């Protein structure tokens, strides 16, 4: 409920947007210094005369960002600055979304850094919809952020209350909630361990979305070495049937989760030394 200051670390300092240097693109987002400290940002610039459309959806994500100060694996928001033409938005700095990972790795991401991630995200959904009542919707590797510092988090959620190609069966086809966003993370998890998305050779939306109803799903090849717990966890987040796919809850308490939730895993390490290899 406060602008003009920047709460990084703990640590509270009186700003304005001429306190912070401009350092190319990345809505507009920015990557940006601020010069008091040397902390390198991101801050997206929601022009007043930019789209309504785009404007609420930033407008949503921020009242949601602003909320979850007390989740370590959403991203967070040191501060704003209103002006008379321009609200600023500073976020904290990722390196990089796992579908710009996927990308520049052009292969398969290990399974270690697949848990890690798990972890991360399935408790960044369950704190969104059991503190806030929010569901994503929008759940995909391009919303997944890694850092340096081995962090990785859920980003902007511009849609909380969707990509056709993650979209969960019950969203094709609604008998007429939160286990929809389960499908998406389940694809998402194949899509990354595999690198290659399920649903090949679609040229259309719709091709997909047929796709996703007459086919199986798209479970975990067995002759990469995936673990059986793995195995077990992708399987369950694609259970086709809604009814039966488990909610957060339960799948906090798999073995998958428990495995990655205690074991060190170095993914500031790993994280490095795929980006040195540009
Ligand atoms: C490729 C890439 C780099 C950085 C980010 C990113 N870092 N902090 C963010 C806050 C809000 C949205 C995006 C952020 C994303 C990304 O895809």
């Amino acid at each position: 409920k406060q602008t003009g200051y920047l709460t990084i670390g703990g640590q509270r300092y009186q700003a304005e947007i001429n306190d912070l240097e401009n350092l190319g693109e990345m809505g507009q987002v920015w990557k940006m210094r601020f010069r008091k400290t040397g902390h390198v940002i991101a801050v997206k610039q929601m022009r007043r005369s930019g789209n309504k459309e785009e404007n609420k959806r930033i407008l949503m994500d921020l009242d949601v960002v602003l909320k979850s100060h007390d989740c370590p694996y959403i991203v967070q928001c040191f501060g704003t600055f209103i002006t008379n033409t321009d609200v600023f938005i500073a976020m904290e700095l990722m390196g990089t979304c796992a579908e710009k990972l996927k990308k520049r790795m052009q292969g398969p991401i290990p399974e270690r850094i697949l848990g890690k991630m798990t972890v991360a995200i399935v408790k960044a959904l369950y704190y969104l919809k059991e503190k806030h009542g929010v569901i994503h919707r929008d759940v995909k590797p391009s919303n997944i952020l890694l850092d340096e510092r081995g962090q990785i988090k859920l980003c902007d959620f511009g849609i909380s209350g969707g990509c056709a190609a993650y979209m969960a069966p019950e969203r094709i086809d609604p008998p007429d909630d939160i286990r929809a966003d389960v499908w998406s993370l389940g694809i998402s998890l194949v899509e990354l361990a595999t690198g290659q998305f399920p649903y090949k050779n679609c040229k259309t939306d719709f091709e997909v979305l047929t796709k996703v109803l007459q086919e199986e799903p798209p479970l975990l090849p067995g002759h990469m070495g995936f673990s059986g717990d793995f195995q077990s966890f992708v399987k369950d987040c694609l259970t086709k049937d809604h009814r039966k796919r488990p909610k957060y809850n339960k799948l906090l308490e798999h073995s998958f989760i428990k495995r990655y939730e205690t074991l060190e895993v170095d993914v500031a390490s790993w994280f490095k030394d795929v980006m040195a290899k540009t």
